[PDB]
């Protein structure tokens, strides 16, 4: 069964406490924007898939009833107690593709609240980073491994972050919308090793939403115009390996990204060179830089050359994170994938305004599930 995104919506992503509304009003703003975009009656929604990390099991229902009114529809919380949760969009795609529903709402939101692990926990709190204590150490280790094997420079990681902040200047939904100089990225507060504060994603509070529909729902309702097809979607969980084969890059999911993308390319019958625009999970600059190679944009060890050619921005081969990435937008855990989806749908619909990638036809999304698995998605217009 083919699956289409027929409406998208999001709140602005803002510093926690910047905006004095609670998570149900954030959900309502994003959800009602997606339903207005879709152009459907609220009663068309048959099930809701709701992604959030903080708060008890009733928050998904509370947010949906505040957004749509009271109803009997299933309300599925993405983040189950197995800690193997995917994403609201991934689950909504499953329900359509599996013939369990014709039309679903995917909703996501977040409203915050050894000695090195203790130091990183305090740093995360005081710097407002959207990371767990292990993450800066694991991503710094992966970055350092890439430098030692391939000759990548610390400045290549800073240039990735610089490019994301530059893109953010045209995204009114992003927490940060200012261009920093490369020297300012390098000179910002140390987080871990070469990673500085402007290379790490901050916390944001916010919400995002998407309306997903079957081919028959799109046809019956005449909604071909805005229908963005999910032409491939793959999740890959931790790949059990040996001591001899393990590496710092594998420990942060390099091969999970690589296999998810390979499977998407095969399903969609496309190559990395066919992709026009990308939104990826730049939790740290180091994740974006190695993800260039995992996605097959360039050969092993060649990300520094891609960066130095400007082949990750406007006028280059790929426009990567036209949104400004997690580095600029910040990272409300449950909402990040739906914000990526909103931007890629606007790009393919030619509605991304000052961020528009001219002629974009194939979009790739890279994201991490609430349980840590990598999800890669490919999008094209359904009815061009």
């Amino acid at each position: 069964n083919r699956v289409f995104v027929i409406g998208v919506g999001m709140t602005k992503f803002e510093k926690p406490g910047a905006r004095d509304i609670d998570y149900p009003d954030m959900a309502k703003e994003a959800g009602q924007r997606a339903l207005a975009d879709a152009g459907i009656k609220y009663s068309a929604i048959q099930q809701a898939c709701v992604g959030y990390v903080y708060g008890d099991s009733t928050c998904g229902q509370r947010a949906i009833y505040h957004s749509l009114g009271l109803s009997g529809i299933p309300i599925i919380n993405v983040n189950n107690n197995c800690s193997t949760g995917s994403t609201a969009l991934f689950m909504g795609r499953q329900l359509i593709q599996g013939g369990l529903a014709d039309c679903v709402l995917a909703l996501g939101f977040e409203k915050m609240e050894n000695p090195m692990d203790k130091h990183m926990e305090v740093m995360i709190n005081r710097y407002g980073l959207a990371a767990v204590p292990a993450a800066p150490q694991m991503f710094g280790n992966a970055g350092r491994e890439h430098m030692e094997k391939y000759g990548t420079k610390p400045e290549h990681f800073a240039k990735v972050a610089w490019k994301n902040h530059k893109h953010s200047t045209n995204n009114p939904y992003s927490q940060f919308q200012d261009e920093y100089s490369l020297e300012q990225v390098i000179d910002s507060r140390k987080v871990f090793e070469f990673l500085t504060l402007l290379q790490c994603c901050p916390t944001s509070d916010g919400a995002g939403a998407a309306v997903l529909a079957s081919e028959s729902f799109v046809r019956r309702n005449g909604l071909e115009k805005k229908a963005v097809e999910i032409v491939a979607q793959e999740m890959v969980t931790d790949l059990s390996t040996t001591f001899e084969e393990n590496s710092c890059m594998k420990m942060v999911g390099y091969d999970m990204t690589r296999l998810a993308a390979e499977r998407c390319y095969d399903t969609a019958g496309v190559k990395p060179s066919d992709v026009d625009v990308i939104e990826l999970h730049d939790c740290f600059s180091a994740n974006e830089l190695i993800t260039y190679e995992a996605l097959g944009l360039c050969p092993e060890g060649k990300a520094g050359e891609l960066i130095d050619r400007g082949d990750n921005t406007y006028g280059g081969k790929w426009v990567i994170n036209p949104s400004g990435g997690l580095i600029s937008k910040g990272h409300p855990l449950g909402a990040t994938g739906l914000a990526q989806c909103a931007e890629l749908c606007w790009q393919l619909r030619a509605e991304a305004g000052p961020r528009q990638v001219p002629g974009a036809k194939l979009a790739l999304q890279h994201n991490i599930g609430l349980g840590g698995a990598v999800v890669v998605t490919l999008y094209k217009m359904g009815f061009p």
